[PDB]
């Protein structure tokens, strides 16, 4: 089961529990209602980039099944639901509004609020329109101004039904996996590309902030970062260096510009090819105040010195448990990450906007006995409680994901849902972990 002490702050009305999804991972209907092609439509159609023959054309068919999926959200007992908006659906190539695309989100959001739910909406969850990538994508500074215009349109239409707006989900993935390592769409692989893409995404966040605050004055506005905990492979100084470099390029590179108006200064002497070209005034735009920080956490990593790359990712030298995607289960590292970031920065309030596990789930006798995921969620929910008791200001927790879905370059081969999906019939079946989550939430006195 999943349990907290009955005097935990997490079990009061000052704390919200939810579940999360993203547009391209669940919606399908990629050619309905003049939706434009996205960079992930192109990436799936490129041989070798996405597992097997998997693509996003059908996914969980949420574009058509949204009403029964709201009843599913109700059944799980959650306070809140986090989703993303698809930029390819809501405007055409000239920038004009696509009303059919907007109607999908109008009807979905109204129904969620009529059911009493709190709504978190992400504006950018990786589905960039391909026509913008044809002119350079996030390497073209103009893409940030295009994002401001998109944020302006969407928040004018949806302002009455959204409680919390996030500009971006996981700039590390969109910039570094997409343009530096070649793992995510569009798939370029140089640091000179990835680090300039990261600067233009943080610029786009800052350009949209004042527009979102003007258009939606009753909402909260922030950004969502992914952060995992980095360790040294041993006590040796060269492995301490490897760890420091991993954490500087993966985590500090994104939180330091937001909070302090600068990129990590040690890079000027260690590795200046990782610093972007910054125009006068850009850091003032990037570091404007935000109302909350979203944190996505899953795992830890271990780092050994490497002569060519500074660090090399290695396995824990001690015996530990791994999820089906190969990530170490380490809830103690979750508490450590939160407390250390709290000691480094003066932070806004935090929401855990994603936490979850991929498991080799099978439907047997009409049910899914996903005991690994039950233990994962129990451990990580108590790890958040330990961080709160240590003084970290955390106000909500969202499990990834509502349901099994398209997991990016792994395709459908990695299942993260609290709900199982049969893709051939589209039948949804709540797993043991979803039932344990619902029991935790419904027992709140």
């Amino acid at each position: 089961s999943i349990t907290l002490p009955s005097h935990s702050k997490m079990l009061t009305s000052d704390f919200i529990f939810g579940v999360a999804t993203a547009s391209f991972q669940i919606e399908g209907a990629t050619t309905a209602d003049n939706r434009l092609p996205s960079i992930w439509d192109t990436f799936c159609a490129t041989p070798g980039k996405v597992k097997g023959m998997d693509n996003g054309e059908v996914a969980c068919d949420h574009y058509h099944l949204w009403e029964q999926d709201i009843q599913l959200i109700k059944d799980l007992g959650v306070d809140a639901y986090r989703l993303s908006i698809a930029w390819p659906r809501v405007m055409d190539k000239k920038g004009e509004a696509n009303q059919a695309g907007l109607d999908f989100y109008r009807n979905l959001l109204k129904k969620l609020k009529a059911e009493g739910l709190t709504v978190f909406a992400t504006l950018y969850h990786w589905d960039l329109p391909q026509h913008l990538e044809d002119k350079g994508g996030w390497l073209n500074r103009e893409t940030a101004y295009q994002f401001k215009n998109y944020a302006d349109l969407v928040t004018k239409e949806l302002s009455e039904w959204v409680d919390s707006w996030a500009t971006f989900n996981e700039p590390f993935c969109a910039a570094i996996l997409g343009y530096e390592l070649g793992i995510h769409a569009p798939g370029l692989s140089k640091p000179e590309f990835g680090r300039q893409a990261a600067h233009h995404i943080l610029l786009a966040h800052g350009l949209a902030l004042p527009v979102i605050r003007k258009n939606a004055p009753k909402s909260q506005v922030g950004i969502v970062l992914n952060m995992n905990r980095s360790y040294a492979a041993s006590e040796k100084a060269e492995d301490q260096f490897a760890c420091l470099m991993r954490e500087t390029l993966d985590n500090q590179f994104f939180i330091e510009p937001l909070m302090k108006g600068q990129y990590p200064q040690l890079l000027k002497t260690v590795a200046p090819q990782y610093l972007p070209t910054v125009l006068p005034g850009d850091m003032d735009i990037i570091s404007q105040p935000i109302d909350f920080l979203g944190m996505n956490f899953y795992t830890c990593n271990h780092n050994a010195y490497d002569a060519d790359d500074m660090f090399k990712n290695v396995k824990n030298s001690q015996t530990v448990e791994y999820t089906d995607i190969g990530w170490e289960i380490a809830p103690q590292a979750f508490t450590e990450l939160l407390v250390n970031l709290h000691k480094q920065y003066t932070l806004p309030p935090i929401y855990i906007t994603e936490n979850g596990a991929a498991c080799a789930d099978q439907i047997i006798d009409g049910e899914i006995n996903d005991e690994q995921r039950v233990r994962y969620l129990d451990g990580h929910i108590n790890a958040v409680n330990h961080a709160i008791e240590s003084g970290v200001d955390i106000r909500g927790y969202f499990a990834w994901s509502l349901m099994d879905n398209f997991e990016w370059a792994e395709g459908y081969s990695k299942r993260f849902g609290l709900t199982y999906v049969d893709y051939q019939t589209q039948e949804r079946t709540i797993k043991r972990s979803g039932h344990a989550y619902r029991t935790l939430l419904n027992n709140r006195k």
